């Protein structure tokens, strides 16, 4: 296992991503272990709040270079095995404690969490367009939904990198803390969430995210239409070989 | 007004101030406050000379939300959130309403103020959509107006976790509302009312109709969905225990 | 044609549109109206560019309707009609960066709100000031202001038509980058460079998706704005 599962207190579960070899890029291993961790959480009605973090300086790094090339060649899609919507499909609140870097799909996956916390010193980017890819994995839905239309245009079109400190200065609604405090803060917030009845938490998450769960599939189809027009050029293959990490 | 817990003052010829002054209940929705507030907005409706309304509290309180008895009657299913439509007073008013939140804004109190066209917070005061502390899902259109005014994301946190925030905390979090020291909040709302009053009433009524038409339109359905939520969560014994145990 | 707009090619893939009607302080004269439309047409006919920087001169980004034009409306004489300048950045096929190095007033502020990336100057003044003149807002203000600045700050901006410095907006948490004036255009140039690193067809395809709901919904909002304007001459 490359994802460890740590109960905190009575009803909090910490899904810690730790594929150290790949810096939390979506290796086959990290993919399957995440699916399994969330299926385990789905099957176990004790938990009231999930905390999803990485290890050391990485939250989640996005597609592996091979994984991206497989996408370029059309062997796979960004939406496979639904990694992208794990936190949205989870029935209890999920806090994405992004204590390290969040890159590409790694950032987008965390953005479907109900609560996202950033580290001041780490890097965040929705970097699809750096390779020529129009954004995938619901990025064109969840980036404006969480960060607002205007910041999303810049983030998505330019694919630039931002320190959590830069995003805090642009007015993001996410709590931004020094790396060393992100998990501690997440844990406190998780304990406050765990004070509520599980039924009230699920009933309210259902209702708050109903528009998302309703609209997302149509936004995915739209990204799939964009992807049909942009993903499959030779230039995209060159950008992936030439500019990956 | 009738109960004398709302004070109406004409600040200038076109500016009307609705001061909530239920000292006994700290501007919690007592029967008296409920009655006086409706009578006050109905007076505003019947006198179409004003251009701006300033909604404010007294001292350190803006509005405290349901009384403890009031919350207990809701969980026994004797009454509802909507019921008198207090939540939607500022949205129904045809002229712009400034919620001058000089003091604390709790529960249905906070929410009612967020339905104003302009909201101003006090730095030293406390704001909370605290329904969930008691085990209740939010009512009073909280799940519509809080995302609408503060954005989706900060709404998830405010609503799910029911925390308390000083106006400075919200300010630090990036809200769009002006945040000022308590002692400046009413002065600033008056200066703002005076600027609004530089316009023809008819432009102001016409513009607000256009701007809030999606809210007047969408709100009824969200109220429905929140009632449905209330049916699954409001009526357990543990809500009664949290109300009796965690405050009025 | 009128020389009140200057086009500079920054690199092959970057075009700078510089508003330069010094007599009118970049207010919407006939010359600046024509020239801007002719500049957006030239850009449309030349698919070599990947990014557009729209900017002003000195302390002026764009000043909106002219004193004269507004006065003529206030007393119908006439035509409350729609010139469609406000959407040049929206209809432009490639990303537009509004580098508002100077003041952005009324329809000049709004025109730049329809750009994909907006940059403000701390020192400059910004206002959707339609209602100062007794008018409900036009040119899509009531759509693009909430969309770019959030429902709440838009209610304030459009109802009261107040003036805000860059600095005030930044303290209220706007998502636009805010810089001292002397740094606004250089920062636009760098961002335009980063954008030009992308294949053009990726820029266009994404932009089309991102702004579809704005191109789709805008005409109805314009109809509503013309309605409101009609109801005001009671
Ligand atoms: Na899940």
């Amino acid at each position: 296992s490359v994802v460890e599962l740590i109960e905190i207190e009575s009803a909090i579960i910490q899904v810690k991503m730790q594929d150290r070899t790949h810096k939390n890029a979506f290796s086959q291993e990290l993919t399957d272990d995440l699916i399994q961790a969330f299926e385990y959480i789905r099957q176990n009605p004790k938990y009231k709040a999930v905390i999803l973090t990485g290890y050391d300086n990485y939250f989640a790094s996005g597609g592996t270079q091979e994984g991206l090339l497989r996408i370029q060649q059309g062997l796979t899609k960004f939406t496979d095995d639904n990694l992208y919507s794990l936190a949205l499909d989870c029935e209890i609140p999920v806090i994405a404690a992004m204590q390290g870097h969040g890159i590409g799909g790694g950032f987008v996956m965390g953005l479907f969490a109900d609560i996202v916390i950033l580290s001041r010193e780490s890097v965040y980017t929705a970097n699809f367009m750096k390779y020529g890819f129009t954004p995938g994995m619901g990025a064109t839905f969840i980036v404006p939904k969480k960060l607002g239309f205007s910041l999303a245009q810049e983030i998505l079109l330019n694919a630039g990198s931002y320190r959590g400190a830069d995003l805090e200065k642009r007015g993001v609604p996410f709590k931004v803390l020094p790396r060393a405090e992100v998990l501690d803060y997440a844990v406190e917030l998780a304990q406050e969430l765990a004070e509520k009845p599980r039924n009230s938490l699920v009933t309210l998450k259902d209702h708050l995210v109903a528009p998302l769960r309703d609209q997302l599939p149509r936004v995915i189809e739209q990204e799939l239409m964009m992807a049909e027009k942009t993903f499959h050029h030779e230039e995209v293959k060159s950008r992936i070989k030439g500019l990956y990490g």
